[PDB]
């Protein structure tokens, strides 16, 4: 896997972002988390996740996105990347604060299912947001 650049345009919630990459805006989805639901019909945590996704991408100074092995789309369209903030995963920030959970786990786009469930593991143990 390998990292690549992107441009925030809008933060939608806890695990969905629209970013310009390559010169086109994508709306991308978070791999292998889920953000408890904000817009279809809202969950608890949903506004904290959302809030605390828009807060870290948007005070970057850089942003990548980095695709797993294998489907780089999902059926809306959707790109499927771990995404970074100034080199750190939002992913596993997500999951490490017990704002999200370990979800979506579709092979082969499970390079780091084992890093985020560790994530989760101490979230659990710590009893933070969804696991309080
Ligand atoms: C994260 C992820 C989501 N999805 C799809 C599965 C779910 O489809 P269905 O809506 O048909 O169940 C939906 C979950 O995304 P959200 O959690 O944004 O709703 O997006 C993928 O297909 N692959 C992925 O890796
Ligand atoms: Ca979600």
């Amino acid at each position: 896997l390998h990292k690549e650049p992107a441009t925030l345009i809008k933060a939608i919630d806890g695990d969905t972002i629209k970013l310009m990459y390559k010169g086109q805006p994508m709306t991308f989805r978070l791999l292998l988390v889920d953000t408890p639901e904000t817009k279809h019909p809202v969950e608890k945590y949903g506004p904290e996740a959302s809030a605390f996704t828009k807060k870290m991408i948007e005070n970057a100074k850089k942003v990548e996105v980095e695709f797993d092995k294998g489907q780089r789309t999902d059926k809306y369209g959707r790109g499927l990347a771990y995404v970074y903030a100034d080199g750190k995963m939002v992913n596993e920030a997500l999951v490490r604060q017990g704002l999200a959970k370990v979800a979506y786990v579709y092979k082969p786009n499970n390079t780091h299912e084992q890093h985020l469930r560790k994530s989760e593991a101490q979230a659990k143990k710590e009893k933070l947001n969804i696991w309080s």
